[PDB]
């Protein structure tokens, strides 16, 4: 059932791309009648090294709040996982503003946060957290995808050092990873602040993290955004978000990793300000 083959996997169209791969809709039509399930397809475009630990990582995760992993076709050659076609909640959150109210964003935040306290119990680091890689399920339902840059923690080590710098856009990072290219559960919790902060401004492109950061910034960018937020300055509260909201923003981005909430400490929290 985990396996899929080749020949029955039949493309449709593309769903998206990211870290130098891309993610397709097919239908698995053994049949041949187009009466086969729709699924997800993500395949590559040393790199096939880092695709085999991408499907190893999803395959162990089994959470409502992870994309369920399918299984794979060889020619390890895809991924196959189940097709939300809601799609991402960045593009979901725009579509759908006038309908969903402060209750619900309160929602996927508890549901983001604990899938989050369960890949940290799986000693997971995802590293890419942002509105973009989070999937609809439902109205009511989120889950966490896309773990193409995902590291495991060995067992005596809570933090893991990248060699070169990353391909993401830089105003997710924790200041720690921008100046040391250092990444732990820690640094997920900050990169979960700015998750806050895109589903309180409903991933508002006019006030989205780049175009503000930008607003409040010969000195590179990176270095630029590092000065920012060593001084303390962060993204301002999103129009009419709650007061409460606005201050675990500002916990998940406390300066240093060891004074930032802890995902099962934000949890309850969410959990009460929902209710
Ligand atoms: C998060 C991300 N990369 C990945 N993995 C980034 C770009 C993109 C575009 C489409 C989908 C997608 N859509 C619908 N159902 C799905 N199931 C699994 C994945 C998926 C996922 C992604």
């Amino acid at each position: 059932p985990t396996i899929f083959e080749e020949r029955h996997l039949k493309y449709i169209s593309q769903l998206g791309k990211g870290n130098f791969g891309s993610v397709e809709l097919c239908r698995y039509d053994p049949l041949g009648d187009n009466t086969g399930a729709l699924v997800a397809v993500k395949q590559l475009q040393d790199q096939q090294r880092d695709f085999q630990r991408e499907i190893q990582i999803l395959k162990a995760l089994h959470s409502d709040f992870i994309v369920k992993y399918r299984g794979v076709s060889y020619g390890s050659l895809r991924l196959v996982m189940e097709y939300l076609p809601s799609g991402c909640l960045r593009d979901f959150l725009q579509r759908h503003r006038a309908r969903l109210d402060a209750s619900r964003l309160l929602l996927y935040s508890s549901q983001i946060c604990k899938g989050m306290e369960y890949l940290g119990s799986r000693r997971c680091v995802h590293r890419d957290l942002a509105a973009r890689n989070i999937l609809v399920e439902s109205e009511a339902h989120v889950k966490i995808a896309d773990f193409g840059l995902a590291k495991l923690l060995p067992l005596d080590k809570d933090y893991y050092v990248v060699r070169e710098p990353g391909q993401s856009p830089i105003f997710w990072y924790a200041p720690e990873s921008l100046s040391d290219n250092i990444f732990s559960r820690q640094s997920d919790v900050w990169s979960f602040g700015v998750v806050l902060y895109e589903l309180f401004t409903y991933c508002d492109k006019s006030c989205s993290p780049s175009a503000e950061f930008l607003r409040m910034m010969d000195v590179p960018a990176l270095s630029r955004l590092l000065e920012l937020l060593e001084e303390g300055q962060r993204l301002p509260a999103p129009p009419a978000c709650p007061a409460e909201v606005h201050e675990l923003m500002k916990l998940c981005w406390a300066p240093s990793p060891q004074d930032r909430p802890s995902f099962s400490a934000l949890g309850p929290q969410l959990d009460m300000l929902w209710s």
